[PDB]
C-alpha cells in the first residue's frame, strides 16, 4: 500500500537524517527532503535498503524528484516493473590471500609509480593533531589495536592485488620525543618531518598502510599525526580509525568489536552485486566516452607529467559554524545537498580558470553499501570513484547552476557502477588521453571529520594533507567544528606559484558569498579583484590621441618645413612640401572625379613617393584610403572593390570603365591643388585595410582617422619620434604597419625610406637604404627584420636604427638577442600587438632584453588609449594566466568592416565595459598584468608575417572548377610555407550500361586456388607456432572450409596457376620468414609471392588479365609521348611481373601508394625509366593533376576503405578524356584469403561488378568491362573534363589570391579526413602536408 | 564597503566644489556610477553609486535577499549598490550627490526613514507613519502618524 | 572609461590579514606601548592584548567558536576595546551595539544577527542570546594567540 509504503519511507528517513518518526511523517509529499536535510550519503543509503527490499531504484530516480510522493509513486510504479536485487554472493574469499584491487585502490596503486603521470605518491591522508601532553604507550597500544582489530589496517599492496597479513613487519607508531631539543630547533624539525611524511610513500608493499606517530614539542606540546593511505581506508574509513584510535587511547576496554566483514568478501559481493549496474554505467559510458570533456584546462606552470615527484600543498578554509548553517539552509531552500553546492562552487571555479567550461573532476562517492550494518565500522576504502562530467553554464544564477550540476552528478552516481579509472582506461584503449586530475571530496555527515571519541583524547583537526596521485587538485570537505573545512591539496609547482591561492580565495569568496546572498545571483565568478584592478589599470591607460584628422600632422609638418625630406626613394628624395603639393594636387583631381569626404578610394600603387601622395590626397579629398598592391590579382581586386564599395581607384592605369572608376595617379598629379586638406571630423573613415576573408569575400576594415590616430599617438609619444627620424616603409601599404610609417612619422615630421616594388621584400635594398638614409626607425613584422637580420653585420649595418617597431605576427625570443648589436646603442626593440581591426597595434611590450620565463614574446602592456580583455567563450573576463580570447577595445577599434555589417556585429561586439574587437587571438594575462599572445585557435594565420585566413585559401581552391572542397594549412619546417589539399568534384551521372563477356574463366580455376590454399595450409601448419592462437584457429578452419573439404581437386591446380613447386615452397618458406621475423603484416606486401595483388596477379591467370589491362595504352600506336600512372604499385610485384612488355616506346610511368617503403621497394625492382610518387599519409601531390592520360588499378581497389576513394584519386589523376583500367576481385581467391589473413583485413571488401561500376559512374567516369568476370573483372573508363590541372589551379590561384598566400605546394585527396566532431580534420592535414614536404 | 571607499584630500576646497566630492576611490576599492539598469552612466551624469572592489561586506548577516538585492553582481564583479545619488567628474573625482531614498543621516549617523515609520507602526493605534529630516539648524528628525481608529457597528 | 578604469583599478594596499593580527603584533613587539587612553587610566598593547585574549578564551569556554557572531555592548572604554579584540581572537565576528540600543531593538538585533553570544556588563545566560558579564570574561583564562582567521572571514 502507499500509505504504508510512506510509513516505511518514513522509518527509513527517520534512522537517516535522525529525525523523529513522526516529525518525519508531517513531511509533505511535495516537500524536497534534501530541504529536510538529507544528503547523497544518506540517499545511497536509502537507495541500499529500498534495493534490499527489492524496490530498486535508480540514484537518480531518487535524487531527482527527493520528495516523499515522487518517491513513493516511483516504488509503486518500481513494484511491479522493477526486479529484485537478491544477487547470491559468493560465501567467502580467503581471508589471508591476496586479493583483488578496488577500482579506486587499483587508481590510486597505479599512481605510485614513478612513471604514471603525476604519480610517484601514496594517496595517503596525513592528519596532524594538537594536544598537550598524551602517553606515547597509550597511543602505541592504541595503534596496534586498531592495526589488529581492523584488517585492512594490515593489508600489503602487491602485484595490482591487496593481501592482509596477520601483522606487518614494520613499525606501526613513529615516536619522536623532542622534549630534549629547543623550541626552535624541535619546530624546525617538526617542519621537516612534516613535510617529509606528509608526502611520504607509504610502504604498502609491507602492509605499512597505516603509520600513526606523535611528536612531542619541548613547549608542551605533542602534535599527534596520522600518515594513512587511502588505498586502505576510506576517509570515512579513516575517522572510523579516529574514532577507535580515540577509544583504544582513553578506553580500549570500550572497543566494542572487531568488525566480522573482511574486505575481500566486501569487494566479492558488491561486484556481485553491481555487476548489473556495472554493465548499464559501461554501456553509458561507452556511449559517451568519445563525447567526454578533457580535464579541466587550468594554468599549469609545469607539465604534469613533467613533475617527478608531486609536492602537496593545502590550501584551507575553515567555514565558520555560522557560514555553514546558511550554506546548509540555502542548499535547502534551493532543493539542494550541501555537498552539491560546494561541488557547483568548485566547478564554476575551475570553468572561470579553465579554457573549457565543461570538464571532468574525480567525485569520490561513498560506497559503503552492504547488507551488515557493521560495514559502517570497516576501515577498508570503500570509495567508488565517480568521472563526473560537469558542463558549468554561463550567465545563470547560481541557484540554476547549483541545481544542474546536483541533477549531473546525481545522474552520474548511478553511473558510477563502472568506474572511473575503467572509464579512462577505455579513454585511453579509445585513443582518448582524457583524465580527471581533479578530485572533489566532500565528506559532510554532521557527525564530524573528527569524531568526538578523537575530539576528547585530542585536539579537533589541527592541518592535514592529501597525496592523491594523478591529480592536480584534491579538493576536500571536512566537517570541522561544526563548521566545515574547505581543502584544495594542490601539487607545488604544477600551477603558476600564485594560482592555486588565488584560486582557492575566489572559491572561499564564492562560498562566502553564498553563504551571505541569495543564490538567485550569477554563477560568474568575479575575477580576484587584483586580478581585475590590474587589468583596468591596464587598459585605461589615458589615451595620447590629440583626436584629429590622420593627414593633419603631415600638413602641418609641411606647411612649417616644406623643404625638409618627407620622402627617401630609389635615389631621389621627396620634401614635405613635395609630397604635401602632390597629395593636394591628387586631392583635387579626386574632388573633380566625383570623390567626396568619406567615400572609399583604391590605392592601387607600386610602392613609393607617387603611393604616399596618393594616401595622402585621398585622406586630403575627405576621403578613405582602400590600398591593394599592385600585385593584388584582378579576381580579388574586384571582390575588393565590390565589397568596398569603392568610389575611385587610383592606379598607374587610366581606365574610367573598369568596375571602380581607375584613375591614373599621374594624371591626378596634374589636376589642381586644394588649399587645404577637406575638413574631416576625426571619427571619420580613414583607411579600408582588406583583411583576408574566412568565407572566401576579402574583409575591408574600416578604420576612423581616430582610431589610427590614437595609436600613433600613442607610439609616437613613446619612441619620441622627431624631424631627425628616417623610418623605412618595408611595411606594404595594405598592411597597416605602413599607416604608422606614412602617417605618423611624417606627421612627426620623420623621413620614410621607400623601398621600391622591386624592392619591396629584398632585404639587401632595405639594409643599403637604412646605411645610406641612416634608418633610426624600423617597423614591419618580425618576418621582415628576421629576413634582414639574415643578412651579416658586415653586409648588411643597422647601427643607426634607433629603435625598431616589430608587430603583426611573432616575433621570435632570440630576434632582440640578434638585434641588440646589430641596431643603435640604446635598441629600443618595441614588440606590438593587436590586430588590423584595432588601428594598426593595441600592444607593447618593450624588449630591452627577454627574461628566461617567456615562451614567446607577450604582448604587454595595452597601448595608451585602447585595451585589452582576455574572455571565455561566454564574454566573461577570465582570470590571470587563463586562456581566453582577446578582445581589444578602445578608442583604436576600428569603425568595423566596410560593408560586412552581420560580421562587424559578430566581431565588434558589446559590453557593460564597451566595445570589443573579438579578435580569435587566444592569450592569457600574466600576474604582473602581462599579456601572453598564445597564437590562434582558428584559420587566421601569418605566411611571410602578412595575415591569411585559410578559409580564403581554400574557398580560393573551392572557387576553381573541379573542385568540391579544399582544406588550408601552413606546414612546418624552416620555410613555414602555406600548403592545401583538394576533393575534386567528379560530376556523378548515369554510366551504369554494363556487358560481360564472362566466357574465360572455371571453377576449375577455383578448385585450383583451393589446392594451391591446401598446400600453403599444410606448409605453414606444419610450424603452426608462428601465428597467434586466433590466426591458428582461422588456419586451421581454413584447411578444410577453403582448402579441403570446399573444393578439393587434383595437383593440376598448379599448372593452372602458373607456380610449382618451387613457387610454392618460396612461398612458405617466405611465409615462415615473415611470421617468425615479426615482420608481418607490413613486409607482405614487399614479397612477389604473398602479396594479395601479387598473388591475384598469377593464379586465377592474373599474367593475362595483367596483359589485357597492358594493352590501350596507344602509344606505340600513336608514335607520341604518352602519361600512364598506377595507383596500385605498393613493391611493383604484378608490374615486377608485366613491366618489360609494360613499358613502350615514348611511355612514361608513374607509379603511386600510399606508403613510402613500399614505393621504394617497387623503385628498387624496376627500371629507372619510371617515375615514382608517394601518396605520402593518403595525400596526392597536385602536381600529377590531370597529367596522365591513362590510369591503372590492379586487384587492390577494394582494398581502399571505399571504393569512391580509389576512383575519386584517378578520376582526378586522369587526364581528361583519358581511360582508367582497373583490375578487381569479384570473388575471393582462396590464397589472397591467406594474404589477408596476414594483414588481419576484412575479405568483405569485395563486391561484384554491378556495385563496382555503379560507384565509377558515381565517379564520373563511363566504363566497359572487357573479360574474366567473376575472378578478375577487367574494367576500363573515360574520364570527362574535371577540369582540374595542375597549370590549371596554378592559373586560378594566381586570379584569386596574391602570391603571399597561394599555396606554394598543393595537394590532393578523394576526401578530407574529420574531426571526432565530424568537422575537417586540419591538423592530420597539416601533418600530412609536412610530411609530403619529404 | 567595509568602512569608507573613496578619500577626497582637502588641503583646500576650490570654488567649484558644490559639496566636498568623493575623490579618487580607496586602493584596493572602486565605483560605479550607473543608470537604473545597471549601466555606467558617463561622466558629469547622475546615476546611483556602486562600490566594489576587496572592501565590500559579504554581504548582510542574515539577509541573504537583500543582499543579493544590494551586492549586485556584473560583467565588472561584485558591487554594493549603494543608493547614493552621484557624479563623475570629467577629471575623475566622484561627486557625491546625496540621497534619493529613505536612508538619512541625524547627528551625522545612519538611519533608514522606513525604520522610523515602521516603528512608529509598531506602535499601538498607529496605521501608518511617515518620517524625514526637518530644516533648520538643528536639522532635528520628525515623524507623521496615521492612526488606526477600530472600525466598528 | 579608461579614466574610471584607473580610479578603480587602484591596487589593494591590503596584505590581506585577519583584522585582529597587527594589534597583536604590536603588542607582542611593545607590550608596554600605550594603546589606550581612558579618563585617567592608560592601557598599554601588552594589557589590552591579554585582556582581549582572556576575553577569547573565555568566549571559547562560553561555545563562541570561528566566525559566530558575537553581540558587544558596553560603555565607551578599556574594556570595549578588549571586548571586540577578543571576539576577534576568538575566530568570532563582533557584533558591536551601544549600550543605549533599547530592549526591543536590541533583541531584533539579535534575533537578526544569530548572534552567538552578548558581550556585557551584565551576566544573564537566560537572555534572548547568551549574555556575558565582560568582567567575567575577562577573568577567562588567556589564549596563547588568537584563533587563526582566514582574512575572508
Ligand atoms: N599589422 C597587423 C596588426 S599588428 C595586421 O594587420 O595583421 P594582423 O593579422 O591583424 O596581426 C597579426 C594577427 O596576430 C596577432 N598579432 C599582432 N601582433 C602580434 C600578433 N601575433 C604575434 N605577435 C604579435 N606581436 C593579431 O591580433 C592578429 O590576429
Ligand atoms: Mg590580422
Amino acid at each position: 500500500s502507499r500509505t504504508a509504503l510512506r510509513d516505511w519511507l518514513t522509518e527509513q528517513l527517520a534512522d537517516l537524517l535522525g529525525e523523529p518518526l513522526a516529525d518525519v511523517r508531517a513531511l509533505a509529499d511535495d516537500d524536497d527532503l534534501l530541504g529536510c536535510g538529507l544528503d547523497s550519503i544518506r540517499l545511497m543509503y536509502l537507495q541500499e535498503r529500498l534495493r534490499a527490499r527489492g524496490s530498486t531504484l535508480d540514484f537518480a530516480q531518487l535524487a531527482q524528484r527527493p520528495c516523499l510522493g515522487a518517491w513513493l509513486d516511483l516504488l509503486a510504479c518500481a513494484d511491479r516493473l522493477s526486479a529484485p536485487a537478491t544477487v547470491a554472493l559468493p560465501t567467502a574469499q580467503d581471508r589471508d590471500q591476496p586479493f583483488e584491487l578496488s577500482s579506486v585502490q587499483q587508481a590510486y596503486w597505479l599512481g605510485r609509480g614513478a612513471g604514471e603521470v603525476l604519480g610517484n605518491v601514496s594517496c595517503h591522508a596525513f592528519l596532524e593533531f594538537r594536544t598537550r601532553d598524551v602517553d606515547p604507550q597509550r597511543l602505541a597500544a592504541a595503534a596496534e589495536c586498531v592495526r589488529q582489530r581492523h584488517p585492512m589496517l594490515r593489508a600489503r599492496f602487491l602485484d595490482g592485488r591487496q593481501q592482509i597479513l596477520p601483522t606487518p613487519p614494520l613499525s606501526c607508531f613513529d615516536l619522536q620525543d623532542w622534549r630534549t631539543l629547543q623550541v626552535d630547533e624541535a619546530e624546525r624539525d617538526w617542519q621537516a618531518l612534516r613535510d617529509w611524511r606528509a608526502h611520504e610513500c607509504l610502504a604498502v608493499e609491507r602492509g605499512q598502510v597505516f603509520l600513526l606517530g606523535l611528536v612531542r614539542m619541548p613547549g608542551g606540546e605533542d602534535r599527534l599525526w596520522l600518515s594513512l593511505d587511502l588505498l586502505a581506508a576510506d576517509v570515512e574509513s579513516l575517522r572510523l580509525l579516529l574514532a577507535e584510535l580515540g577509544v583504544a587511547y582513553l578506553a580500549p576496554e570500550r572497543l566494542a568489536e572487531p568488525p566480522a566483514l573482511h574486505f575481500a568478501d566486501y569487494l566479492a559481493h558488491r561486484a556481485a552485486q553491481r555487476a548489473e549496474a556495472a554493465a548499464r554505467a559501461r554501456d553509458y559510458w561507452l556511449e559517451r566516452l568519445p563525447r567526454l570533456p578533457d580535464a579541466p584546462a587550468l594554468p599549469l606552470a609545469c607539465a604534469p607529467e613533467s613533475i617527478r615527484q608531486p609536492r602537496t600543498r593545502r590550501l584551507a578554509f575553515q567555514l565558520s559554524a555560522g557560514e555553514s548553517r546558511r550554506l546548509e539552509r540555502l542548499a535547502a531552500q534551493h532543493g539542494v545537498t550541501l555537498s552539491s553546492v560546494f561541488g557547483c562552487a568548485f566547478a564554476l571555479v575551475l570553468a572561470r580558470w579553465s579554457e573549457s567550461a565543461e570538464f571532468l573532476l574525480n567525485v569520490p562517492l561513498f560506497d559503503r553499501h552492504a547488507d551488515d550494518p557493521r560495514i559502517g565500522e570497516v576501515i577498508a576504502d570503500f570509495t567508488t570513484l565517480l568521472l563526473l562530467e560537469c558542463r558549468m553554464q554561463a550567465g545563470v544564477s547560481f541557484a540554476e547552476a547549483v541545481k544542474s550540476f546536483q541533477r549531473n552528478l546525481h545522474g552520474a552516481i548511478d553511473h558510477a557502477a563502472f568506474p572511473a579509472l575503467e572509464v579512462l582506461r577505455e579513454a585511453r584503449r579509445q585513443g582518448q588521453p582524457r583524465s580527471a586530475p581533479v578530485v572533489f571530496a566532500s565528506n559532510l555527515g554532521e557527525e564530524g571529520f573528527v569524531p568526538a571519541a578523537f575530539r576528547d583524547a585530542f585536539g579537533d583537526l589541527h592541518d592535514m594533507l592529501s597525496q592523491t596521485p594523478q591529480v592536480w587538485l584534491d579538493h576536500q570537505l571536512y566537517r570541522v567544528g561544526d563548521g566545515i573545512l574547505l581543502a584544495w591539496d594542490s601539487v607545488v609547482g604544477l600551477f603558476p606559484e600564485g594560482l592555486p591561492e588565488t584560486m582557492f580565495e575566489a572559491y572561499v569568496g564564492l562560498l562566502q558569498r553564498l553563504c551571505d546572498s541569495a543564490w538567485g545571483q550569477p554563477a560568474d565568478l568575479p575575477l580576484p579583484w587584483a586580478q581585475q584592478a590590474r587589468r583596468a589599470l591596464l587598459n585605461g591607460q589615458p589615451a595620447c590621441a590629440t583626436a584629429r584628422t590622420l593627414h593633419r600632422d603631415f600638413f602641418l609638418r609641411a606647411a612649417e618645413a616644406p623643404d625638409a625630406d618627407a620622402l627617401l626613394y630609389r635615389d631621389q628624395r621627396v620634401t614635405r612640401g613635395e609630397l604635401a603639393e602632390r597629395a593636394l594636387r591628387i586631392a583635387g583631381g579626386l574632388r573633380e572625379a566625383g570623390v567626396r569626404p568619406g567615400d572609399a578610394v583604391e590605392v592601387s600603387l607600386p610602392r613609393g613617393p607617387q603611393q604616399v601622395a596618393a594616401v595622402f590626397g585621398v585622406l586630403a579629398a575627405g576621403a578613405c584610403y582602400v590600398p591593394l598592391d599592385i600585385d593584388q590579382p584582378p579576381a580579388r581586386r574586384r571582390l575588393i572593390e565590390e565589397a568596398a564599395g569603392v568610389c575611385l581607384a587610383i592606379t598607374e592605369e587610366d581606365d574610367p570603365q573598369a568596375l571602380p572608376p581607375r584613375l591614373d595617379v599621374q594624371r591626378l598629379l596634374r589636376g589642381p591643388a586644394l588649399a587645404a586638406p577637406v575638413p574631416l571630423a576625426p571619427q571619420a573613415s580613414a583607411y579600408v585595410i582588406y583583411t583576408s576573408g574566412s568565407t572566401g569575400v576579402p574583409k575591408g576594415v574600416e578604420v576612423s582617422h581616430a582610431a589610427a590616430i590614437n595609436t600613433i599617438d600613442a607610439l609616437l609619444d613613446l619612441l619620441r619620434v622627431n624631424a631627425s627620424d628616417r623610418l623605412l616603409a618595408v611595411s606594404a601599404l595594405d598592411f597597416d604597419l605602413s599607416v604608422f610609417d606614412l602617417f605618423g612619422g611624417l606627421g612627426a615630421g620623420a623621413s620614410l625610406v621607400l623601398p621600391a616594388q622591386e624592392q619591396a621584400r629584398d632585404a639587401a635594398a632595405w639594409a643599403e637604404a637604412i646605411q645610406r638614409h641612416a634608418v633610426s626607425l624600423w617597423n614591419s613584422a618580425p618576418a621582415l627584420l628576421e629576413m634582414a637580420l639574415s643578412l651579416p653585420a658586415s653586409q648588411a649595418d643597422y647601427r643607426s636604427l634607433r629603435a625598431v617597431l616589430l608587430s603583426g605576427d611573432w616575433v621570435a625570443l632570440d630576434l632582440p638577442g640578434r638585434l641588440r648589436p646589430r641596431c643603435a646603442e640604446g635598441c629600443r626593440l618595441h614588440v606590438l600587438g593587436g590586430a588590423t581591426e584595432a588601428g594598426i597595434w593595441s600592444n607593447l611590450q618593450s624588449v630591452d632584453t627577454v627574461p628566461p620565463h617567456w615562451r614567446s614574446i607577450p604582448y604587454g602592456r595595452p597601448l595608451p588609449g585602447q585595451a585589452y580583455r582576455v574572455v571565455d567563450t561566454h564574454g566573461r573576463d577570465v582570470p590571470d594566466l587563463v586562456v581566453g580570447e582577446l578582445w581589444i577595445g578602445g578608442a583604436s577599434l576600428a569603425r568595423g568592416y566596410r560593408n560586412d555589417p552581420e560580421l562587424s556585429a559578430r566581431r565588434f561586439v558589446h559590453d557593460a565595459q564597451g566595445r570589443w574587437y573579438r579578435t580569435g587571438d587566444r592569450g592569457r594575462y600574466w600576474g604582473d598584468g602581462t599579456l601572453e599572445f598564445l597564437g590562434r585557435v582558428d584559420q587566421q594565420v601569418k605566411v611571410r608575417g602578412q595575415r591569411i585566413e585559410l578559409g580564403e585559401v581554400e574557398a580560393a581552391l573551392c572557387a576553381q572548377a573541379g573542385v568540391e572542397s579544399a582544406c588550408a594549412a601552413v606546414l612546418g619546417g624552416g620555410v613555414a610555407s602555406l600548403g592545401a589539399v583538394l576533393v575534386p568534384r567528379l560530376a556523378p551521372r548515369a554510366e551504369g550500361s554494363m556487358d560481360l563477356p564472362a566466357a574465360q574463366p572455371f571453377a576449375g580455376l577455383a578448385e585450383a586456388e583451393a589446392v594451391l590454399t591446401r598446400e600453403i595450409l599444410g606448409a605453414l601448419l606444419e610450424a603452426p607456432l608462428e601465428l597467434d592462437d586466433g590466426l591458428r584457429r582461422r588456419w586451421l578452419d581454413w584447411l578444410a572450409d577453403s582448402a579441403a573439404s570446399a573444393l578439393p581437386s587434383l595437383d593440376e591446380a598448379l599448372r593452372r596457376l602458373g607456380w610449382q613447386a618451387a613457387g610454392l615452397t618460396a612461398m612458405g618458406n617466405a611465409l615462415r620468414g615473415l611470421l617468425a621475423g615479426e615482420q608481418a603484416p607490413a613486409a607482405l606486401l614487399l614479397d612477389p609471392w604473398l602479396a594479395p595483388q601479387a598473388v591475384a596477379a598469377r593464379l586465377p591467370d592474373g599474367r593475362e588479365a595483367l596483359a589485357r589491362l597492358l594493352e590501350a595504352l596507344p602509344t606505340p600506336a600513336a608514335g607520341e609521348r604518352l602519361r600512364v600512372a598506377v595507383l596500385d604499385t605498393r613493391a611493383g610485384l604484378w608490374l615486377d611481373q608485366g613491366m618489360a612488355s609494360l613499358l613502350r616506346p615514348g611511355l612514361e610511368l608513374t607509379l603511386f601508394e600510399r606508403s613510402r617503403v613500399l614505393l621504394d621497394a617497387a623503385a628498387t625492382r624496376l627500371p629507372e625509366r619510371i617515375v615514382v610518387q608517394a601518396l605520402d599519409d593518403g595525400l596526392l601531390p597536385a602536381e600529377h593533376l590531370g597529367r596522365y592520360d591513362r590510369v591503372i588499378s590492379f586487384a587492390a581497389l577494394h582494398a581502399y576503405e571505399a571504393s569512391r576513394e580509389g576512383l575519386a584519386l584517378a578520376a582526378a589523376l586522369l587526364r581528361p578524356q583519358g581511360r582508367l583500367l582497373l583490375v578487381d576481385l569479384l570473388c575471393e581467391s582462396p590464397l589472397a584469403l591467406l594474404g589477408a589473413a596476414l594483414l588481419d583485413d576484412r575479405p568483405l571488401r569485395l563486391a561484384e561488378l554491378p556495385s563496382l561500376l555503379a560507384d565509377l559512374a558515381a565517379a564520373g567516369l563511363a566504363p566497359r568491362c572487357l573479360w574474366r568476370s567473376e575472378r578478375i573483372a577487367l574494367v576500363e573508363a573515360l574520364a570527362p573534363g574535371l577540369g582540374l590541372d595542375a597549370a590549371a589551379l596554378q592559373a586560378g590561384l594566381e586570379q584569386r589570391l596574391p602570391q603571399a598566400m597561394r599555396p606554394e605546394r598543393l595537394w590532393c585527396l578523394p576526401s578530407l579526413p574529420l574531426n571526432g566532431n565530424g568537422k575537417v580534420d586540419r591538423r592530420r592535414l597539416a601533418e600530412s602536408m609536412t610530411r609530403a614536404l619529404g
